[PDB]
């Protein structure tokens, strides 16, 4: 929609936005400022984005409801905003999993005050033992005295 499309601008920065278009002209030849659904997938992979089949199938009965076989580059820019979202946010739940490991030091699934002092005072910065135990205080929503991934999670990012 219209509004989704003003939207996935938004996001963009406009040279982004012409780099992405450099790359979709290519598989139009008409000029005509679509292209074929058949290549949807490839120039997705292309700008880096990588949707599942099942995903490229859901997005092409989305915007071919007409039949005529095209997405068009407004149409085109709301996916791959969408796409780069999902994408994001995959990274990110896939790396915070990689720090909790790390700072599950004996790796028993959870971080002790132990742990938590150890791995923010390598930081160099100047963390007090009342600063550390204040974050797992904060953290420690069960109050057993440790942080488990759930807890990790949410401490983490934020807001979670
Ligand atoms: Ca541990
Ligand atoms: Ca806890």
């Amino acid at each position: 929609a219209m509004d989704q499309q003003a939207e996935a601008r938004a996001f963009l920065s406009e040279e982004m936005i012409a780099e992405f278009k450099a790359a979709f002209d290519m598989f139009d030849a008409d000029g005509g400022g679509d292209i074929s659904t058949k290549e949807l997938g490839t120039v997705m992979r292309m700008l880096g984005q990588n949707p599942t089949k099942e995903e490229l199938d859901a997005i092409i009965e989305e915007v071919d409801e007409d039949g005529s076989g095209t997405i068009d580059f407004e149409e085109f820019l709301v996916m791959m905003v969408r796409q780069m979202k999902e994408d994001a946010k995959g990274k990110s739940e896939e790396e915070l999993a990689d720090c909790f490991r790390i700072f599950d030091k004996n790796a028993d699934g959870f971080i002790d005050i132990e742990e938590l002092g150890e791995i923010l005072r390598a930081t160099g910065e100047h963390v007090t033992e009342e600063d550390i135990e204040d974050l797992m205080k904060d953290s420690d929503k069960n109050n057993d005295g440790r942080i488990d991934f759930d807890e990790f999670l949410k401490m983490m990012e934020g807001v979670q």
